[PDB]
């Protein structure tokens, strides 16, 4: 019984996934004088014209929009990846505050939140036996700043009060990701793991430079959601990052010079 609190937290998680303090852990601080430029990286592919969302779930730590992945109808391909990955759900992670709330970090600087996009290697059938494996996983992840609204974020912003507790879920048909890309897909990527339990080391993580912006009023719809279920003390989801976690012999790649 896992969580972000002072008892809970990312500080604890070691003791029940030993592999806390493995190789290739997540998130890193992106230290962008020391990435280095990869001229061998394909463009991104993101394909996502076909997708179709399902569902929206409140899970006890953070919100999921699920997509069908059935068949490749959003496929992520290209860059540091071999093969095709397809999109089954995307989620954020967010702070307390607008100064904290990434996972990811560059050159120290947090971010108000994260967007990270979860794909799986076609190769390995589905998603339980993708997350086995070293190359499972391609999470497109994507730095939010508060600023100016994001249009495509608010029909994710107003179901939430849906939501609002653990274990609920709501229809959410129809939503069309790429509202919530960036212009540029430039990218610095390296290999690392899913930054909540299991803390599998299955992911080629592609974090995007530039950032999208939402208002301050989105953020906040975001801070309303609860840790806890109905009927149970209130608990804000809140501060639902990783912090940083030691680079080891890694070496972050990035596309652009
Ligand atoms: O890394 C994250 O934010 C956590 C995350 C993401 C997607 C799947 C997960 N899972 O535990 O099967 C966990
Ligand atoms: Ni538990
Ligand atoms: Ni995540």
């Amino acid at each position: 019984h896992w969580g972000y609190g002072k008892h809970n937290g990312p500080e604890h998680w070691h003791k029940d996934f030993p592999i806390a303090k493995g190789e290739r852990q997540s998130p890193v601080d992106i230290d962008t004088h020391t990435a280095k430029y990869d001229p061998s990286l394909k463009p991104l592919s993101v394909s996502y014209d076909q997708a179709t969302s399902l569902r929206i779930l409140n899970n006890g730590h953070a919100f999921n929009v699920e997509f069908d992945d059935s068949q490749d109808k959003a496929v992520l391909k290209g860059g540091p990846l071999d093969g095709t990955y397809r999109l089954i759900q995307f989620h954020f992670h967010w702070g307390s505050l607008d100064g904290q709330g990434s996972e990811h970090t560059v050159d120290k600087k947090k971010y108000a939140a994260e967007l990270h996009l979860v794909h799986w290697n076609t190769k390995y059938g589905d998603f339980g036996k993708a997350v086995q494996q070293p190359d499972g996983l391609a999470v497109l992840g994507i730095f939010l700043k508060v600023g100016s609204a994001k249009p495509g974020l608010q029909k994710v912003v107003d179901v939430l009060d849906s939501i609002k507790t653990k274990g609920k879920s709501a229809d959410f048909t129809n939503f069309d990701p790429r509202g919530l890309l960036p212009e540029s897909l430039d990218y610095w990527t390296y290999p690392g793991s899913l930054t909540t339990p299991p803390l599998l080391e299955c992911v080629t993580w592609i974090v995007l430079k530039e950032p999208i912006s939402v208002s301050s009023e989105q953020v906040l719809k975001f801070r309303k959601l609860n840790f806890n279920g109905e009927g149970e003390p209130e608990e804000l989801m809140v501060d639902n990052w990783r912090p940083a976690q030691p680079l080891k012999n890694r070496q972050i790649k990035a596309s652009f010079k």
